[PDB]
C-alpha cells in the first residue's frame, strides 16, 4: 500500500516502519 509506506518514509524507521509496512504489504 503506497499511502501506507508514505506513512513509513515519513516516519523514517520510527513507528516500527508502520508495523514493518504493514508486514510486508505494498
Amino acid at each position: 500500500n503506497p499511502e501506507l509506506q508514505r506513512k513509513c518514509k515519513e516516519l523514517x524507521t520510527r513507528x516500527x516502519x508502520x508495523x514493518x509496512x504493514x508486514x510486508x504489504s505494498d
